C-alpha cells in the first residue's frame, strides 16, 4: 500500500467512517486527471487505491469529502472539503499515510512518509 | 473587511510572514477564477482582499503558498501548497478569518466567522 | 501585556468565550502556585493577566477549561483541561500569545513568540 | 489494550521514536499517582501500558515528553510537555487511543475512544 487515507473525527472521538475520497494526479497539460477513489472503512482508513507500478512520480491531489461527511450527521460545516495536494515518488517509490482530523469548521491534515 | 487570512509557523512560533495567498471564486463552468491576492504582513495577516459588495455568496478557495515558504527557510515540505475551499453564506455571520497553521508535513486550519 | 490568551471553538468557527482560564508559576519544590486568571473575552481572548515587571524567566503552566466549555454547550467532551507548560525565557522574544483550538475531542495549542 | 499511545512528527512526516510517556491517576487525596510509562516504538506507538483489570475508573494524565524528544534532534521547542488529562472508563470499560502530532512550538492531541 503505497498511498493510504486515515480519517478521525473530532467531535465525536472516533474514526470518520464512510468519507469519500477522490485521488488526482497532475497530467502533462496540467489538469487534474481521476486517479483513483474510495471511501473510508469502519477503522476511517482507506486502502488499496494503488499499487506500486501505477503510483508513479507526480503531484497528486487527495480530496476529502468532508462536507458530504458532515451533512449526513445533521451538522452544516464551513469547508466544501480538504484538499491535500503533494509531489510523490521524486526520489523513488515511497508509502505515503494521508492523515486527516475533522471538525466542522476546522481540520488538520498531516502525512507520514516512509521509505519502503 | 469580509474577509481576512492569518498564517502561522508551529516550528519558529512566529508568524509566517510575505507568504503569497491567492484566492478564487467559482464560476459557473466549475472553473476558478482569480478574486483577489496578497501577500501576508510582519503579523502574519492579509488584510484588504475584498469588500461587502464585492464579496457574494458563492464557492471560494484560498490557497497558501506553503512549498515556497519553507524553500525559503531551507526546509523541504511536503505540500505543494495549502487549499481552503468553503462557501460564503449570507445567513451566517458577516466577517471570514481563515487561519492556517503551517508545520513542513502537516497543517491545520480553521475559520472563525463573527458579526 | 507580555503574555496573551487566545481560545477558538472548532465546531461552531467563532471565538470561545466566556472560558476559565489560570496560569501557575512553578515552585522552588515542583508545586504549581497561582499566577494569575481571568475569562477569555467576547473575542476568545484574555489580556492584562501579568505585566514585564511580574513575568520573570520560570516554567508556566496555563490551564485553560475546556470541561464547562463543552457542557454549557450540551455537548460532552473528552479532556477535564487543556494544559499548556513552557518555559519563559528572557533570550527570545518579548511577547507570548497562546493560543488553542478546541473541539470535543481534541485540541491544538501554538505558541506565537514576537518582539 | 485499553490504553494506547500513539505520536507523530510534523516536521519531518514519519512517527515520532522513543518519545518518553508518563501515565499518571488522581487518587483519593486529590495527588497524581504514578500508574504506567513507557516509550513510543519505531511506530511511534506505545502499548502496553495497562491491563483491563488495572485500568479502573479514573481521571489520568498522560505526559507526553516533548521537549526531550526534540532536544535530541537538536531544537530548542517551546513547551515542556504534551498533558492530557481525562476521566476514563465513567461509564464501563473503554478503549483509548491518545494521539499526539508535534511541531517545535505547536501540538495537537486527540482521542480515539471504542467500546470492546
Ligand atoms: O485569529 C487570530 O487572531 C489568531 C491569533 C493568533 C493565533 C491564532 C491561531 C489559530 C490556530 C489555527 C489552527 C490551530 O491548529 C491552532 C490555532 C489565531
Ligand atoms: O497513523 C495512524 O495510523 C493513526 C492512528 C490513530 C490516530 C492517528 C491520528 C493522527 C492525527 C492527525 C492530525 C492531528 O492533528 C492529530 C493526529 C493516526
Amino acid at each position: 500500500c503505497p498511498l493510504m487515507v486515515k480519517v478521525l473525527d473530532a467531535v465525536r472521538g472516533s474514526p470518520a467512517i464512510n468519507v469519500a475520497v477522490h485521488v488526482f494526479r497532475k497530467a502533462a497539460d496540467d489538469t487534474w486527471e481521476p486517479f483513483a477513489s474510495g471511501k473510508t472503512s469502519e477503522s476511517g482508513e482507506l486502502h488499496g487505491l494503488t499499487t506500486e507500478e501505477e503510483f508513479v512520480e507526480g503531484i497528486y491531489k487527495v480530496e476529502i469529502d468532508t462536507k458530504s461527511y458532515w451533512k449526513a450527521l445533521g451538522i452544516s460545516p464551513f469547508h466544501e472539503h480538504a484538499e491535500v495536494v503533494f509531489t510523490a515518488n521524486d526520489s523513488g517509490p515511497r508509502r505515503y499515510t494521508i492523515a486527516a482530523l475533522l471538525s466542522p469548521y476546522s481540520y488538520s491534515t498531516t502525512a507520514v512518509v516512509t521509505n519502503p
